[PDB]
């Protein structure tokens, strides 16, 4: 069993390009956290580490501290001991509409937040939506965050990154797009995913037929035919192709079905 100072790394959370994370057990105190470990030898993470030391909020991952040692950088965050929303999804099914709910209220109050501080977060999906004990959700992974708003100036994005299922279509047709339309949009696809169990396109671009039937309002085909009318008529106005006619989050918190009593 590997280690860093105190801690013992106990099991593998995550493996990705960025080396892994590791659930973390305090051999003296038993406190479990989650620790990002980054080979350097395998600029990206000095960012990372600015934006993590950004982060206080109850649906945003908290940052407790880095160690360098060597080429291997420890990243020790908040454990979410729940796991992932990814994993409370069943497939062609989705999870029940008012959990959902809660877990979308939660999703847009650390997206305003995010927001509100200048962050985008960029790759939005219940892989990187993590639950707490109490199944709240923590937006999680800050590895393709960046700054949008500085000095109260907003500057636009021109990098293509995120997962191709959950991007925004301007992200794929313009040379530069505003920050916040694309992280509401991957919002409207994690929806989708919870009432569904199914993503719509691979990808939002017409030569995408199932996109082409959304632009066309094909809504008796799946996903869209397993979503109740309330539910559906708020993603008709996240997944708008335009991102300036999309719906923004004061007006999603307007939306009747965001507003609906349900349990
Ligand atoms: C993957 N990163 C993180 N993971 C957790 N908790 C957690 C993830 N899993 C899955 C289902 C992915 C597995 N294996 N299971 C648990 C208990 N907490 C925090 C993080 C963090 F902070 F690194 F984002
Ligand atoms: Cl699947
Ligand atoms: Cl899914």
């Amino acid at each position: 069993v590997p280690f860093v100072e105190d801690w013992d790394l106990v099991q593998t959370l995550g493996e990705g390009a960025y080396g892994e994370v590791q659930l973390a057990v305090n051999r003296v105190t038993e406190e479990a956290v989650a620790v990002k470990i980054v080979d350097m030898k395998r600029e990206n993470i000095k960012k990372e580490i600015c934006i993590l030391k950004m982060l206080n909020h109850e649906n945003v991952i908290k940052f407790y501290g880095h160690r360098r040692e060597g080429n291997i950088q420890y990243l020790f965050m908040e454990l979410a001991s729940g796991g992932s929303l990814f994993d409370r999804i069943e497939p062609d099914i989705g999870m029940p509409e008012p959990d959902a709910q809660r877990f979308f209220h939660q999703l847009m109050a650390g997206v305003v937040y995010l927001h509100g501080i200048g962050i985008t977060h960029r790759d939005i999906k219940p892989h990187n939506l993590l639950l707490d004990e109490r199944d709240n959700l923590k937006i999680a992974d800050y590895s393709l965050a960046t700054v949008f708003r500085y000095n109260n100036r907003e500057r636009l994005l021109n990098k293509m990154c995120g997962t191709l299922p959950y991007v925004a279509p301007e992200l794929l047709k313009r040379r530069e797009f505003h920050a916040e339309p694309v992280d509401v949009w991957s919002c409207g696809i994690v929806l989708t995913a919870m009432l569904a169990g199914e993503l719509p396109w691979d990808q939002p671009s017409d030569s995408c037929q199932e996109y082409s039937d959304w632009k066309e309002k094909k809504t008796y085909l799946n996903p869209w035919k397993k979503i109740d009318s309330a539910p559906l008529a708020l993603l008709h106005k996240i997944l708008v192709e335009n991102p300036s006619a999309r719906i923004t989050i004061p007006d999603i918190k307007k939306d009747r079905w965001y507003n609906k009593p349900l349990k």
